[PDB]
C-alpha cells in the first residue's frame, strides 16, 4: 500500500456511501403502509459496486453487520467483531485502518437515517420480496441513529504485480 491507494480506498468507500444514501434519498420513514417505491433497487447496487471496486483495485470489499441481510455480510473474523464494537462504543468514530500481517484493514461505519427504516425498520413492514430472498434475515428492527453495520476494505499484505 502507498498513500495515493489509502487515499483511493477512502474516497471509494465514502462514495459508496454516498451512493446508497443518494438512492434511499426518496423514500419517507414514517411511512407504514407498503408503497410501490419500495421496490426500487438501493442496497443491491452498492453490494455490486463493492465487488467491481474489489475487483478493479485488487482489494478485498465487503459490508459487513452483525444484524445482515445477506449472508455473505456476516462477521467472519475476530476484527471484524472487534471493529463493529470500536464503532458500538464510540459514536463519533467514522472510521479507522488498522494493519496486520494480513495487511491494511480499513473501515467505515454505517449508521441507519430515516428513510432506511422502509426496509430496515419494523419486522412486519418490510416489503414483499424481502422475506423470501433473505429467509435468514435480521436486517430489521433498527431506530435512526443506529449502528447499521461497516465497510471493511482490506489492501492485502501480498500482490500478484
Ligand atoms: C429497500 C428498498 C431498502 C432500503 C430503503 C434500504 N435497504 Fe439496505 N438492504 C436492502 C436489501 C434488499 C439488502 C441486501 C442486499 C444484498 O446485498 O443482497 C440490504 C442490505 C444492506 C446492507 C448490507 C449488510 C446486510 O445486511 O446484508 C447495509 C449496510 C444496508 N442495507 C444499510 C442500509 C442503509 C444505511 C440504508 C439507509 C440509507 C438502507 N440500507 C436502506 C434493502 C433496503
Ligand atoms: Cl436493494
Amino acid at each position: 500500500a502507498n498513500p495515493e491507494e489509502l487515499g483511493k480506498v477512502v474516497t471509494a468507500i465514502e462514495q459508496l456511501d454516498q451512493m446508497r444514501i443518494g438512492l434511499a434519498s426518496t423514500l419517507e420513514g414514517g411511512t407504514s403502509e407498503p408503497t410501490l417505491d419500495t421496490f426500487k433497487a438501493v442496497c443491491a447496487p452498492v453490494g455490486k459496486q463493492a465487488k467491481e471496486i474489489a475487483a478493479a483495485n485488487g482489494w478485498q470489499v465487503r459490508q459487513v453487520a452483525l444484524k445482515y441481510r445477506n449472508p455473505n455480510h456476516a462477521p467472519r473474523t475476530a476484527l471484524d467483531v472487534q471493529a463493529l464494537n470500536q464503532f458500538d462504543n464510540n459514536h463519533h468514530l467514522q472510521a479507522f485502518w488498522q494493519t496486520d500481517k494480513e495487511g491494511v484493514h480499513y473501515f467505515r461505519r454505517i449508521d441507519v437515517q430515516a428513510s432506511c427504516l422502509a426496509c430496515h425498520g419494523a419486522k412486519n413492514r418490510r416489503p414483499a420480496f424481502i422475506q423470501e430472498k433473505y429467509p435468514s434475515d435480521r436486517a430489521y428492527g433498527f431506530r435512526v441513529g443506529d449502528l447499521r453495520g461497516m465497510y471493511a476494505v482490506t489492501i492485502p499484505q501480498i500482490q500478484q504485480a
